[PDB]
C-alpha cells in the first residue's frame, strides 16, 4: 500500500509502455491556473484510481490502467504557489516526483506515435487551450465550474455546485472505496488544502459536497473517541490560516510571476471573426501594495505591458482581492486597446460597480475599485464575454 509520494515515484520510476495500456496513455490534469484545487483534485483522482485498481473494490469489475497527473504549468512557476509548497511538504510530496508540462511534453515524445493520450479532466470542463495539441480524447470530467456543454459521453461527467472540486473527486471516489480510511489519511493535507482555501475555511462558498468531505475527513481524522474535543478543527483553523498567509504572501515576485501565477487566458468569440485573446490574473495584494513594491506605478504598469506582449492579448485584465478589518475589497484594471478596452468597461461598469482611480479608458489603461465585492473572475469573465458579443462588427 503505496502512500501517494510512493505511488508517484513509482511512476517516475516506470517504462512510458507500462504505463501506458493498448497504445493508450491516460492523464488527469487541473486548469491552466493550476491552484491548490486542479493539483489537489488531479492527484487525488490518480492516486485514489490506483488504489481501486489495486485493491478488492474492483475485483469483478475490470483494472485499467494508471493515469498519470499533470500539473498544467512549467515546473519552475510550482514555487510562486506558497500555499501549495506548504500542502506539498505536510505529504512529502517532492517537486521531483510530480509531472509538469515538461514532463507531459516528454511523455508525448516519449512514447511511440500512434500512442493516443487521453484525458480525464478535474476543476475545468473542456481541455485547457495550451494542451490541445497534446491531448486526443477527453475520458471524464469533474469539475464545478460553468458547463460549457462538451464531452457530454465523458465517464464520469460530474460538473456541479462546489466550494471546491476536490470536495467532488474525493466524494466520488470515498464511495468507490468504500471509505477506505487509509486512502482519506493518505491524502487529507491536500483535499483539506484544497476545500479550506477554496471556501475561506468553511465560511463561504459552501456546498454540500464540501460538507460531506469534511464530514469524512474528520471521522477519520479523529478515530476512536468517546467524545468529539475541539481539536481537530483548531489544527484545520491552524493549517487554514498558514495555506491562507502562503496564498496571500506574493512578496520577492517579480510582476511577471505574479501575472502568470493565477491566470487564465480566453478567446472570446463575437460579432467580428476575429476573437478577443483576453488574460485575466487574480492577485492577492491591491494595486497600492503592487506598485510599491515594484518600483512604482509607472514601472509596474510597463510590465504589465510587457506580460500583454508576451502573451499576446489584445486585453490583460488584473483582479485584485483581499480582506482588511474583516470587509472584502476588489480593483479591476484593464490594458488594451482604448476602443474596445472603453466599451468593454462601459458594459460592465453597473453590474460590477466599477469606480475609476487611476488612468483613462481612451488611453487603454484604466484602474477601478470594484464595489461589487461578490465578482470574481469567475463572474467577471462571462460578464466581459456578454459585453464582448454586443460590441460592433
Ligand atoms: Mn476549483
Amino acid at each position: 500500500r503505496k502512500t501517494v509520494p510512493e505511488f508517484l515515484a513509482h511512476l517516475k520510476s516506470l517504462p512510458i509502455s507500462k504505463i501506458a495500456s493498448n497504445d493508450v496513455l491516460t492523464i488527469c490534469v487541473g486548469n491552466e491556473s493550476a491552484d491548490m484545487d486542479s493539483i489537489a483534485s488531479a492527484i487525488t483522482y490518480s492516486y485514489c484510481q490506483y488504489i481501486y485498481n489495486e485493491g478488492t473494490y474492483s475485483e469483478e469489475k475490470k483494472k485499467g490502467s494508471f493515469i498519470v497527473p499533470i500539473i498544467d504549468i512549467p515546473r519552475e512557476d510550482l514555487s510562486l504557489r506558497r500555499d501549495v509548497m506548504y500542502v506539498l511538504e505536510k505529504l512529502k510530496i517532492k517537486e521531483e516526483e510530480l509531472f509538469f508540462i515538461e514532463d507531459l511534453k516528454s511523455l508525448k515524445q516519449n512514447v511511440s506515435q500512434g500512442t493516443e493520450l487521453n484525458s480525464y479532466l478535474v476543476d475545468n470542463n473542456d481541455t485547457p487551450k495550451n494542451l490541445k495539441n497534446y491531448i486526443d480524447n477527453v475520458v471524464g470530467i469533474i469539475d464545478h465550474h460553468f458547463d460549457l456543454q462538451k464531452h457530454l459521453d465523458a465517464e464520469p461527467r460530474i460538473v456541479k455546485v462546489s466550494g471546491s472540486c476536490s470536495s467532488l473527486v474525493f466524494n466520488y471516489w470515498y464511495e468507490k472505496l468504500q471509505g477506505d480510511r487509509e486512502v482519506v489519511m493518505n491524502i487529507a493535507p491536500l483535499l483539506m488544502g484544497a476545500i479550506l482555501i477554496d471556501t475561506s475555511n468553511m465560511r463561504r462558498k459552501v456546498e454540500e459536497s464540501d460538507k460531506l468531505a469534511i464530514e469524512r475527513c474528520q471521522a477519520v481524522l479523529s478515530g476512536a473517541v468517546n467524545e468529539v474535543s475541539a481539536q481537530g478543527l483548531e489544527d484545520s483553523s491552524e493549517f487554514y490560516k498558514e495555506i491562507k498567509s502562503r496564498k496571500n504572501d506574493i512578496k520577492g515576485f517579480s510582476v511577471s510571476d505574479i501575472l502568470k501565477k493565477d491566470y487564465k487566458q480566453f478567446n472570446f468569440q463575437g460579432k467580428g471573426h476575429k476573437g478577443l485573446e483576453i488574460g485575466l490574473s487574480s492577485i492577492v495584494k491591491r494595486m497600492s501594495w503592487l506598485f510599491n513594491e515594484h518600483g512604482g506605478e509607472a514601472d509596474f504598469v510597463n510590465q504589465c505591458r510587457r506580460f500583454q506582449a508576451e502573451r499576446g492579448l489584445d486585453v490583460l485584465v488584473l483582479l485584485t482581492s483581499w480582506r482588511k478589518a474583516g470587509d472584502s475589497h476588489r480593483e479591476l484594471v484593464i490594458l488594451g486597446d482604448s476602443n474596445v478596452v472603453r466599451e468593454l468597461i462601459e458594459r460592465v461598469s453597473d453590474k460590477l460597480q466599477l469606480q475609476l482611480f487611476g488612468g483613462n479608458l481612451d488611453g487603454g489603461v484604466a484602474m477601478f475599485k470594484q464595489l461589487n465585492v461578490e465578482a470574481t473572475r469567475k463572474q467577471v469573465v462571462p460578464y466581459l464575454e456578454e459585453a464582448y458579443s454586443n460590441l460592433e462588427e
